[PDB]
């Protein structure tokens, strides 16, 4: 029942549509409006009702939901207003490009307690949403992801925007500026060392079936170069944003082994077999993953 959850589900809904453009429009930090527009495949007319049988149903139950959409097979798009039961109040033709735009109006208005806790704690929830959106922007190469905000009677201001660049590094540049990029080194994967294998109780036979492909960027261990907090640490598994506790703790700990007083900027993707993942996300041979991680981090930060 958080802002970042609804935003994330709408974003992944746009991604599953194959959208190359994803725009977020917020009014009063999302308390007033949370809108997502994408050029995805749109929704066929056949599955209009079936959309509220998932994010859409709960969003209808908790807010005022409007959806415009246009499928490639459709001659004209459609505009739909929903009541709180997910039942379509209005279905009118609506000319628009291929894709889908979902509008969430006055979130939590049907529960005044949750709405008020939302308004009073707007800064924290807003910041969490910011972190999630940063993760998706960083990991979504080839896609244009943008976000703007409007407060009260003020004019709209842009929050973030990527240019559909093909590389994660350029996305990081677009999100945080190239000044952030100057202090970053790219992750370089290494086989696990014998000493780290000893530490984690692993033989070479265990390390043989290494199927973890780690990538990303991390702050240099040089004094002062790192960050003062963990405000810019992003982890993914199969390009999906997540927060692995042991992996994060090992990352920050190994960084402290060289830069005691600072935390690193982190962007780290773990490519692994999806069968080896389960639900906190469980990873088969996670000790091997931590061994490769520690060995590689040591190899990079070592002069």
């Amino acid at each position: 029942l958080s802002l970042s959850t609804a935003v994330k589900e709408l974003v992944e809904n746009s991604l599953d549509a194959g959208a190359t453009n994803i725009d977020l429009k917020l009014k009063d930090y999302g308390v007033d409006l949370i809108e997502v527009s994408d050029n995805g495949c749109g929704v066929e007319e056949e599955n209009f009702e079936g959309l509220t049988l998932e994010a859409l149903s709960s969003l209808c139950a908790l807010s005022d939901v409007t959806i415009s959409t246009c499928h490639a097979s459709a001659k004209v798009g459609t505009r739909l207003m929903f009541d709180h039961n997910g039942k379509i109040i209005q279905k009118t033709p609506y000319p628009r490009p291929r894709g889908t735009t979902v509008s969430v109006q006055q979130l939590f208005s049907t529960l005044p307690v949750r709405h008020k806790e939302f308004q009073r704690n707007i800064k924290k929830e807003y910041a969490k949403m910011v972190q999630v959106l940063h993760a998706y922007c960083i990991i979504s190469a080839g896609i244009r992801v943008s976000c703007t905000n409007q407060l009260e009677q003020g004019k709209r201001q842009p929050v973030v925007c990527t240019g559909g660049s093909p590389s994660i590094k350029e996305n990081i540049g677009s999100v945080f500026g190239q000044k952030q990029l100057q202090s970053l080194i790219p992750f370089v994967q290494l086989p696990p060392s014998d000493s780290v294998c000893e530490e984690y109780g692993l033989s070479c036979s265990d390390a043989l079936h290494n199927l973890f492909y780690i990538s990303g960027f991390i702050s240099q261990c040089t004094h002062g170069v790192g960050r003062s907090s963990t405000d810019r640490q992003f982890f993914f598994i199969n390009r999906r944003p997540c927060d692995p506790a042991k992996v994060c703790r090992l990352v920050n700990e190994v960084y402290h082994m060289y830069n005691r007083h600072q935390y690193p900027f982190v962007v780290l993707n773990i490519s692994v077999d999806s069968e080896c993942v389960d639900i906190q996300i469980l990873l088969q041979e996670e000790k091997l993953l931590l061994a490769v991680l520690k060995t590689s981090l040591i190899g990079m930060f070592d002069s």
